[PDB]
C-alpha cells in the first residue's frame, strides 16, 4: 500500500542525504513512484529541512500530482491546469511543505537541461540529489547529466533509482486502488 511505499522510498532518502549530505531533491518525471516520492520528501521537509522539486512533463502532469499531493495533504487540488492555478499551487505548497511541482518537457533534452539549469542557479549542484521516476526519465536524464560533466550525480540517480525500484516493487503503493 501507499504507507509501505512512502515509508520504504523515506528510508532509502533518509541514507542518502547521510551519505551525500544532500539538501535539495529533484525528481524527474511522473507516475507511482514520483508520489511516492514527493510524499517521501514532504516529511523530509518537516523532519530535516530538505527541499523536494518534482519536474513532470506538461501541465496535465503538474495537475495530476498535484491534485494527489492535496488530497494526501488534505487540501483543495488546483481547479484546473492553468499554468496560474499550477503556479500559484506551486508557490503555496513550496511555502507550507517544502515542495515544489514545476512543468518540463523531458521530451526535449535543451528543456530538460534548461529546468535543471534553473534548479542548480537555485539550489546548486554538489548538494542536490537528482533522481528519475521511471525507465523512461532515467534514459532521459543520464545523456543530459553527463553531458553537463555531471558523471557522478548520474551514477547515483541511477544507483538510488534501482534501490527505489525494487522498494516499490515489493509495497504496492497503489494496490488497494485499482483492479
Amino acid at each position: 500500500g501507499l504507507e509501505a511505499a512512502v515509508d520504504a522510498a523515506y528510508e532509502i532518502l533518509l541514507e542518502e542525504l547521510e551519505k551525500h549530505g544532500v539538501r535539495t531533491i529533484v525528481v524527474v518525471g511522473t507516475g507511482e513512484l514520483a508520489l511516492v516520492l514527493a510524499l517521501a520528501g514532504v516529511r523530509l521537509a518537516r523532519e530535516r529541512g530538505v527541499k523536494t522539486i518534482v519536474l513532470v512533463r506538461d501541465a496535465a502532469a503538474a495537475h495530476r500530482l498535484l491534485a494527489a499531493l492535496a488530497a494526501a495533504l488534505g487540501l483543495p487540488a488546483p481547479a484546473s491546469a492553468d499554468a496560474a492555478a499550477l503556479a500559484a499551487a506551486d508557490a503555496a505548497l513550496w511555502a507550507e511543505h517544502g515542495l515544489r511541482v514545476r512543468v518540463a518537457d523531458l521530451t526535449d533534452p535543451a528543456a530538460l537541461r534548461a529546468a535543471l539549469e534553473a534548479l542548480f542557479a537555485e539550489h546548486g549542484r554538489d548538494d542536490t540529489l537528482v533522481l528519475p521516476a521511471g525507465e523512461a526519465a532515467l534514459a532521459a536524464l543520464e545523456p543530459v547529466l553527463r553531458e553537463l560533466g555531471l558523471e557522478e550525480m548520474a551514477a547515483v540517480a541511477r544507483e538510488v533509482y534501482a534501490r527505489l525500484r525494487a522498494a516499490l516493487a515489493a509495497a504496492r503503493a497503489l494496490e488497494h486502488h485499482h483492479h
